[PDB]
């Protein structure tokens, strides 16, 4: 059973668990009383294992919280806010976010409307995200518009970076099953896609075939409303050659500029 660790450690009655919010594990809204240090209320998202669950299951998630630890905060990942380890179930603390997945964010905002810039930043954000997680030696392995989480305040933030996912894979960890920073980078650029298409498809149609088309060159077109620049970048981040694609780093330079270019009135 759990050691505790009181840097993180919130007692179970300061915790109002609220209506469920996705679920291998189930996660709840939930309102944390005196979370700073008082008197103040805070709404959060709790992480928790389901009924029938195997010691798995709770390896895993204990493995998640630790790594959390680790890594640090950074506003554009899911932090970790702290844990119930003592007296009852493993309950995990996170950052709430109000807005759910980025792929689903955009979708409802199809012709509300997302601007030319907004789309962008929203790009910037992720890549920032990611440009952390790099520095930290994270290697997230799913990065996708699934995967990243909008807060009340449109803040993009990288989940589940602790833990049809094929069309996101680089085909070296396609094939090889090696992920690396660059092999994220590459899930990047099919990020890239999904954002400027407002949360499309990944090779509609094409069956997963896709390992073969991918060895031939095969690459996305570009979306429809999608300027040719941020079409490279996505072209670059889809290399061949790992070494080849650039990094979050530069990402996040280049997105800067972009940004900074990129109209408001559009
Ligand atoms: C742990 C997780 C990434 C899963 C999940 C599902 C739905 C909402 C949230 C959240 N943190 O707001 C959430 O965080």
């Amino acid at each position: 059973e759990l050691p505790e660790d009181p840097r993180w450690e919130l007692p179970r009655d300061r915790l109002v668990l609220g209506k469920p919010l996705g679920e291998f594990g189930q996660v709840v809204l939930a309102e944390a009383i005196g979370l700073d240090k008082p008197n103040r209320v805070t709404k959060v998202a709790v992480k928790m294992l389901k009924s029938d669950a195997t010691e798995k299951d709770l390896s895993d998630l204990i493995s998640e919280m630790e790594m959390m630890k680790m890594i640090g905060k950074h506003k554009n990942i899911i932090n970790l806010l702290g844990a119930c380890t003592q007296d009852g179930p493993l309950y995990v603390i996170v950052e709430y976010a109000s807005k759910g997945n980025l792929r689903e964010y955009l979708q409802a905002r199809r012709p509300e409307q997302l601007s030319s810039k907004d789309l962008v930043s929203c790009a910037y954000q992720v890549a920032r995200g990611m440009e952390y997680l790099a520095s930290k030696k994270c290697i997230h392995r799913d990065l996708a518009a699934r995967n990243v989480l909008v807060t009340e305040d449109n803040v993009m933030k990288i989940a589940d970076f602790g833990l049809l996912p094929v069309k996101w894979m680089a085909p070296e960890a396609l094939f090889d099953r090696i992920y690396t920073h660059q092999s994220d980078v590459w899930s990047f650029g099919v990020l890239l896609w999904e954002i400027f298409t407002l949360g499309g498809s990944p090779y509609p149609g094409v069956p997963v075939e896709l390992f073969k088309l991918l060895k031939e060159g095969h690459r996305m077109d570009k979306p429809s409303n999608c300027t040719n620049e941020l079409y490279m970048m996505m072209r670059d981040c889809w290399h061949a050659v790992p070494s080849q694609r650039p990094t979050f780093k530069q990402l996040v330079e280049d997105l800067d500029r972009i940004v900074a270019l990129t109209s408001n009135q559009e």
